C-alpha cells in the first residue's frame, strides 16, 4: 500500500517511534518517504552481489532478513517477504533494531542525502494526525 505522510506519522507514532533511537518521529518519517515513497512494495535489487531491499524502510536481505538469494542472513529474524506486506510491524522491529547500531540512521542512504541537514522543523507542521 502507500501512506500519505501524516498516515504513517499516526502509524509510527503509534509503535514509539517518535522518540526512537534518539531521532525523532519526522526523521523516521522522512527517511520512508525519500527510502521507499512511503509505499510497502518498494524493492530495489542490484546484483553486484544477490543483494536487494525490502519496502518501506528498504531493509536489506545480506543482514537483516532472510529471503532465498546468496547475500541474506536474519537479525531481524524474519523472511524478507514478511516486508512486502500491508503491514509494517516487522518493519517497525527490523528499523529499531538497525538505528541501534554505530550507523544509526546513517544506515539509510536516502535519509543521510535528504534529510540530514534538511530543517524538520515544520516537516509534519500539517500532520498532526
Amino acid at each position: 500500500k502507500v501512506f500519505s505522510k501524516c498516515e504513517l506519522a499516526h502509524k509510527l507514532k503509534a509503535q514509539e517511534m517518535d522518540g526512537f533511537g534518539g531521532y525523532s518521529l519526522a526523521n523516521w518519517v522522512c527517511m520512508a518517504e525519500y527510502e521507499s515513497n512511503f509505499n510497502t512494495r518498494a524493492f530495489n535489487g542490484k546484483n553486484a552481489n544477490g543483494s536487494s531491499d525490502y519496502g518501506l524502510f528498504q531493509l536489506n536481505n545480506k543482514w537483516w532478513c532472510k529471503d532465498n538469494k546468496r547475500s541474506s542472513s536474519n537479525a531481524c529474524n524474519i523472511m524478507c517477504s514478511k516486508l512486502l506486506d500491508e503491514n509494517i510491524d516487522d518493519d517497525i522491529s527490523c528499523a529499531k533494531r538497525v538505528v541501534r547500531d554505530p550507523k544509526g540512521m546513517s544506515a539509510w542512504k536516502a535519509w543521510v542525502k535528504h534529510c540530514k541537514d534538511k530543517d524538520l522543523s515544520e516537516y509534519l507542521a500539517s500532520c498532526n494526525l
